[PDB]
RNA sequence: AAUCUA
């Protein structure tokens, strides 16, 4: 057992003594609060031919309070998995294709300190401990801001009225593996400096482990093999399509689809030749030698000429054209464009009675929204022209949801009379999907009439750079501005970050390299600031301020008088007359007083027909 | 851009604003409500050996739109409505595709926005044909799709929502070039048979007009279709080569009158293990699976010659004959009614069971609206077991359509203000060919068996179609109408034409059109032939019921309400209702209360009105 | 048409008139119930390498039939109540079925009616045997089903629903000609061991009749058993071979009781690896499954050789020691209970949540809770995670283990449950560590758990597996000889003939499972697997009494608490705000939990004090 | 999916 110090808080964390025939185990516990995490990975190779890593974090009692719920994967469990997903993955051996699981237990909750972080050291600790190749324990800490003093690990009570909730995960020699931070649009400067707090927590947490792991004798396994490309046959591919990708990536015209395919012409016209080459390689080598060529003749495009694919700058964005007020029935639209990515964003009212529902310990498993605000996301299978079920939503949607939701709650405003929910529909694809689904839901808010505090823009910036193979350092990098897709893949991080014009709203730094260091992640969120500036110049065009009111066709609270004589008959037996009437019609009646009642309307034409039915009844 | 008039009505086609990623795009826009629907196809063969076309309509809110909450919950996911829209949808689009174009398309339709007032249903079949004619996916002309409503004796095109309500048929017609139809689906109160006939010639006038429109639409603009990297038929060298090797033993066996389901299936099934190995040696680089269906198509080519060329069904009936049909009622004392219709091989178990009245509505706002309260209280739910063809499965989207079909079938003659909430289960105990049919008519025997006093005896059946057509022209020479088709006859037909009514109207139909769209005059005819075996099998059942009984049975439920005081309400509801709802699940029984001092309680059965009855006393 | 009188009941089964396209179809009926049961097998073999047999029990409606559910079915899944009664006809009819048949089969109960008097479950059992003895699917002889219930101190047959809300045992029993038990499963109200062995023996002599019914019925009939295409069974002289190779290997490994579960199986498949090699060389024509079930069927042999020639397991251990029991209490603060079970390498957390009443009532009360409300407020959920066995699986949803095996031992630790309690008591038992028996460990874990909590249960619980080894006469087929071992591993329950796992306190029995893999069983060898399971609980509560003997005196300091708080008439309807608004918004932020209860008094429930002081701050606020 | 806690 090892106990970490940081600050005013204490990490313990031991093994050995529960779960003893997974590959590794690991108690982390802080006050009150005990997250056993759990690491298997399977020996024999994987038919998949990539990592097929798979991360699940389980609540029990799943609540406010600790309800004891006794079939679905709550939304807080996704993100919190997601979370320890993007802490370990890149610290995994290349190649290494066998199917693992990190399983997180909540032996105990106080109430007060919170497992999730505990869950993503425990993760750490388990795979240290085990057998499984991973390179170097990780750190992760919370850091929030309570009356401008930086926190480590708040409790639930500093969370509630903390401006920032940022969430670091360190490597050694403070590099950073992954950020994930929402704020209440605070400062550039107080932001930059939560970061140094957290990668300086986050070392203290890494030597503690590595007093452990010193401790007891962890010998690491020995994969029957790294399913990586050979260097030699990946250097002959590089001799027969280095100078069709460069005629490619240097073709200034194409769009996405137009170099997708003439990418792929150069691979078919180039995998063949290296079957005949190499008749004993692999299937799947030869495909990945391809993939590490075109890679690499990308990157080297950018970092020799600082010049991009589609012929613009590393600072300059893509073409950025909005309109709102699609159609007439909708309480708010509008439809964001950027480079090749199109977002329909949908504002629709409800009742303040929808954020509830029945069945209260399910109610409080999802809990409730503070502003009455969610934001439901959608990335339909044809906005990359592909097939795909559509029943369910993806942890992909829920996450990039989540990111888009927080990006505009911190300018949604206070006790709106009706729920706001923002429905985000990825039309067209092609990169930073979810934070043009920021900038089109501040667009919609501002044409639905919600009177936010300031236009919300997003941005993703990326990285390439050139690491020696000597030592693993970081030599040169280029910063990306509003990355494309293709960016993205072949790039080393998908920096999003959004905010308004005076601060930083969320953040989500996917960081594919083992780490990177804290002065490139401080160039980003600059970079990213500038960027901002001239995503919301060309959205203030579009709409600048809210419109002064809803649109005429928005919904309408009003109250009904029912005399006590006649309410017997209005609610019917057991409610059933008033539960009819809300099903035919989307009216929703809500009892406030013995002799008053309270309906809400979606439309000015549903008011009608419900107060047919009223005076009727009644 | 192009607008088509439809009467008062009027159509909206764009494309090439959004979702330019996908094969193919469409927005349709009648008044406020907007439809986009997209057309994305694989370029790779798909593994599976048929065609993989799956259509998802999806909805962003319930109650016309009014619902926003809809979309929020993933959690039930899909509604009936949409699998029902869906499956129209499918079977617009699906014979319109080539023949072996077995490649993964799926057709998405989004809904942008809804007023309340037009119908989103029939602009997404719409939708779907531009998104297809418009995009580089091989498929045949436009097919426009239109809803036709009868409102005061008159024919309305695309009727709204208002107009819907009150109109006594809800009937869809998809056409294609030529005044050809694809798909039939309507659900009638009852109205006559040449009221019926008069609004098909109608609806297939007004989809020419859609066709028109969309033809301009895709000349504008520059649409090229893309070459499939195979089209997955047999050879026509292969398929003459099986004929002569298996069209004189599949003749016997389909002249052979004494075969049932199995023994036919089998002595086919024997000529294909003895002929496919025999074309593997003759063609030993032919694809295994082309092997596969040129047996298939010579076995359909056989079976429906001697339809045409003998006018003799494969059972020895002739083409208006209907099988064997047998009633029972009243076999299990417990069951408030059930009946056992069979009708050839096929077997169907119908049993009716009253539910209290809240039963129908669900404990949450969201869940029913999305799945509304049904327009009677009557409910039919449609069960086809693995068992009823000896195979084995899970325990869907075929089943959910047929539920709806015998549901609307059933549906005009069951009374109004009934106490209870009617709920039908149809249960196809062996299966040979329309079991939504038999379970129509099964239905009516039990609601009869129950003591439902409906108007009229429904009766349900399926015309088959046996064409021959031009491989040139591909104009239909002569057809054969079919009465009561067996499965093998809907398996080698052109079209399964269900169609359901009383003695003296037509209540609900279902055509699933095999052909690229089939002449008016077809689908006419057989309107009247399924008319001379609808009063056939009504006389059959009449000998086993004729009048609904003068009661319901002595076991079936019973409504009372009890006295409890304002003081004993504490005690008697308690905490939060958790003592009712105790109550509630031990014995069955369900309470509701009406008013400050009296309770409703329903009970199932007599004897669990007395358990309830007895717990009750004792608190108060 | 075959009418079986059993007492004062009677069993009619007739089949060739619904569903006549299965290949097995049946009715039975008793009074007004009737239950049809088909079964379909594929002709074509599974491409798996096992017996895919697979049992759906499906109900119509709820409540003894009462509120139908049949159109829900879709939304509402399979009940709990629908699996458990699966598993118990799966477990009646798989033992007899040949060995090698590797054929998909499907048998499925329809509820053709219901009486509420005559239970369905147990004509679903029968229906199944009837199903499958007419049908030409190869199956052994007929099995016969029947629940005994002792009700004022009798034995009675297929009891009806009355009677079984009185009894004191609900056993069930399916029996094989000869009198050869096949299925036991029971759960009593901690009844002596001399009554329940007489209630084994009632069942099986009414078994016996049904048998009887059941063979006239097929006579008349005229059954033709189909040919299956294979019987996939390792060939006599390809396992002979194997035998040659892998004997001495295998018994050293077996007499090596240095091993733990892990290095034993790296063992075996060491020697398994070796000796495959050499077998795909000698027979290269041979079927790859053939050469993997050549070397189980050698390995089984060689293990079970072992204990009945040596009288010694393969830990080191005779027939009736049991593993090393540890046990602990109280490992976190914040629980309102818990204990840490292990016996040799199966390690149980258990913990112990106290709700509200109102908890077990589920959200569509007319027709969600219907499927079940526990009669003393009183659950365990159980679960078996991947890493227990350390694999990977998939982690959302119960499978139908995890829902029999937290039925067995919720089954186990009911009769001690205290009545009225002012809690709903939550046990939840997750395997850490797996190594043969975590259903019965998570009785004793449960018992432990509940001690801590502070529930004031009636005698400690604990829960034991029994296996068994026999020897049987290649031709005749009878058990010559046999061994009971207490306390199995998973090797021994894996290459054993039963699994048969009883619980109990240490004046009764609480509960039952036999999972017999054999076709019938002697009723002498059941009676001392009881008498056997006696000596070795016996031995288990003197360890667990050693932790703890006696409920703590008080429940937790930081438990639940309840208390109504009034609420004044006049702002009564800013508490509750628009439509309840308020009280939902505060249950969902807090957790606490408030009912009405009267004109002006709401019971407020709070997990924890402090979550309680949380709540009382905001009724005082928003008054 | 279902056996299988080897
Ligand atoms: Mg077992
Ligand atoms: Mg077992």
């Amino acid at each position: 057992a090892v106990a970490v110090d940081l600050g005013n808080r204490k990490l313990e964390i031991s093994s050995g003594k529960l779960a003893r025939f997974a590959d590794g185990s690991a108690v982390v516990q802080s006050g009150d609060t005990a997250v056993m995490v759990t690491a298997v990975s399977k020996t024999k190779p994987s038919p998949s031919q990539f990592m097929p890593l798979v991360v699940d974090y389980r609540q029990k009692a799943a609540a406010a309070g600790r309800i004891p719920t006794n079939i679905g994967t709550s939304d807080k469990e996704i993100l919190t998995s997601r979370i320890i997903d993007r802490s370990i993955r890149p610290l995994f051996p290349a190649g290494y294709f066998y199917d693992t699981q990190v399983l997180c237990n909540l032996l105990a909750v106080d109430g007060v300190n919170e497992p999730d972080v505990l869950a993503i050291n425990g993760a750490s600790v388990a795979l240290s401990l085990s057998d499984i190749p991973w390179n170097g324990p990780v750190g992760a800490v919370r850091i929030g801001i309570i009356d401008g003093e930086y926190v480590v690990n708040p409790t639930r009570k500093e969370m509630s009225s903390s401006t920032l909730n940022l969430v670091v995960a360190g490597a050694p020699k403070s590099q950073i593996v992954m950020l994930e931070a929402s704020a209440e649009n605070i400062l550039q400067q107080d932001f930059c400096h939560a970061i140094k707090v957290g990668v300086k927590y986050t070392q203290q947490i890494i030597q503690g482990i590595q007093q452990l792991v010193k401790e007891t004798g962890v010998t690491k396994r020995t994969p029957q093999k790294l399913f990586t490309p050979s260097p030699e046959i990946v250097k002959y591919t590089h001799k027969l399509a280095m100078e069709r990708l460069y005629a490619v990536f240097t073709d200034y015209e194409h769009d996405k689809v137009s170099r997708d395919e003439a990418v792929n012409k150069i691979r078919l016209d180039t995998e063949e030749q290296l079957k005949e080459k190499f008749p004993e390689a692999d299937p799947y080598e030869i495909i990945e030698s391809f993939n590490v060529v075109a890679k690499e003749v990308f990157r080297s495009i950018v970092l020799n000429e600082y010049k991009r694919c589609d012929g613009r700058d590393l600072t300059s964005l893509r073409n950025v054209s909005c309109e709102v007020d699609m159609f007439k029935t909708l309480h708010g639209s509008a439809l964001f464009q950027r480079g090749q990515t199109q977002v329909l964003c949908t504002v629709t009212f409800d009742s303040l009675e929808s954020g509830i529902k029945s069945d209260q310990v399910i109610t409080a498993i999802n809990g409730i929204k503070d502003k009455n605000f969610m934001l439901h996301y959608e990335f339909p299978p044809y906005a990359t022209n592909e097939i795909g079920k559509v029943t369910g939503l993806n942890r992909r949607e829920l996450g990039h949801g989540a990111l888009a939701e927080k990006a505009l709650y911190p300018v949604i405003p206070r006790d709106f009379p009706f729920t706001i929910r923002v429905t985000s529909e990825v039309l067209e694809s092609n990169g930073s999907s979810s934070m043009a689904s920021a900038c089109g839901g501040s667009l919609a808010l501002m044409d639905s009439g919600v009177p936010i505090s300031s236009a919300v823009a997003g941005v993703a910036i990326g990285l390439v750079t050139k690491t020696d193979p000597e030592k693993g350092e970081i030599e040169d990098y280029r910063l990306l501005t509003d990355i494309l897709g293709i960016e993205d893949y072949n790039g080393d991080m998908d920096f999003k970050i959004a905010g308004t014009n005076k601060g930083i709203t969320a953040l989500q730094a996917d960081i594919k390299l083992p780490g990177i260091p804290i002065k490139i992640v401080m160039e980003a969120i600059q970079q990213a600031s500038v960027a901002k500036k001239e995503i919301l110049q060309i959205m203030n065009k579009t709409i600048s301020k809210p419109r002064a009111s809803r649109k005429e066709n928005g919904p309408v609270v009003e109250t009904v008088q029912v005399p006590l004589s006649k309410r017997a008959k209005f609610v019917g037996p057991g409610g059933y007359n008033l539960k009819k009437l809300q099903a035919e019609t989307g009216v929703t009646i809500s009892q406030v007083d013995e002799e008053t009642f309270s309906v809400f309307a979606p439309t000015p034409s549903a008011m009608h027909e419900a107060r047919d039915f009223i005076t009727e009844i009644c």
